[PDB]
């Protein structure tokens, strides 16, 4: 293969261990959802630039949701929704402010790690779980795959494009 492999088409699967997903959004609404339906919820929402505060609907985990968003960037904003437990409601646990629209997810060292803050600064930070195989997930765009070991590249790759 190569080093970048990709672009693939919109899917769901069971991502591998020590790989970098990395998603060229293509449109505002619902990039990716991601959950082990026990502990881990992901759906990550992207917000074009230069939105006012706004309650929008969005389709996740085949649920109806509400989530007030806002953009006062030139840049794309992904807002990572979370929740943890079935119950609970989704909350917004981080954000990233990108001008070139690609979102990342890795399964490594028994965690979800993804990419977060304003390129071209961006950078990682990790999430727990007790069921990390148990993570699949729905990608709505392209996407690449890239070794967690060219992370470099990736990060490369997040912060000034393709
Ligand atoms: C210390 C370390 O290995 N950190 C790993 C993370 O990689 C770092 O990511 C931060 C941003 O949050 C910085 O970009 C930092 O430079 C990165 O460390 C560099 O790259 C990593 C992959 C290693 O090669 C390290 O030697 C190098 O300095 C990484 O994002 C996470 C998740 O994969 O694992 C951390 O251990």
């Amino acid at each position: 293969g190569s080093m970048l492999d990709g672009p693939y088409q919109p899917t769901t699967f069971t991502p591998p261990s020590d790989y970098w997903i990395l998603i060229n959004s293509n449109t505002n609404g619902v990039v990716y959802e991601s959950t082990n339906n026990s502990d881990f919820w992901t759906a990550v929402i992207a917000v074009e630039p230069h939105v006012d505060p706004v309650d929008r609907q969005y389709n996740v985990f085949g649920e109806n949701k509400q989530f007030n968003v806002r953009n006062d960037s030139d840049k794309w904003k992904f807002l990572e929704m979370f929740r943890g437990s079935s119950q609970n409601d989704f909350y917004n646990r981080r954000t990233l402010t990108s001008n070139t629209r690609l979102v990342g997810i890795l399964k490594y060292g028994g965690r979800i790690w993804t990419f977060h803050g304003e390129t071209p600064r961006a950078t990682t930070d990790s999430s727990n779980t007790a069921n990390l195989n148990g993570i699949s997930i729905t990608i709505h765009s392209e996407f690449y795959i890239i070794p967690r070991s060219q992370e470099s590249k990736c990060n490369e790759y997040i912060n000034n494009g393709l």
